[PDB]
């Protein structure tokens, strides 16, 4: 692999097995995004490093529902939208 991986694909199939990978992946996604803002934090440590939230899994519905599972996604992508960009600018500053 080179540079970030990508962001996770929706599937075409709204079947619940569909539904809960695609969960599990952005999930998974998330945790790869944070731990490497959360390591070029640590290296390159000068006031101006970019601020971020991590996640909270208590937005998290924890049942196994399509209706929870289709809410759940929304919440991850939700999240996504927040760190994406700041991962990817603080990959560019710091393979310069």
């Amino acid at each position: 692999a080179m540079g970030l991986p990508e962001e996770p694909s929706s599937p075409q199939e709204s079947t619940l097995k569909a539904l809960s990978l695609y969960e599990a992946h952005l999930s998974s996604y998330i945790m790869y995004l944070q731990t490497f803002l959360v390591k070029t934090k640590q290296k390159v440590n000068n006031k101006n490093y970019p601020e971020f939230t991590l996640f909270d899994t208590s937005k998290l519905k924890k049942d196994q529902t399509l209706k929870s599972i289709k809410t759940n996604i929304a919440a991850l992508k939700n999240h996504i939208d927040k760190i994406k960009p700041i991962a990817m600018q603080i990959y560019k500053k710091y393979s310069k």
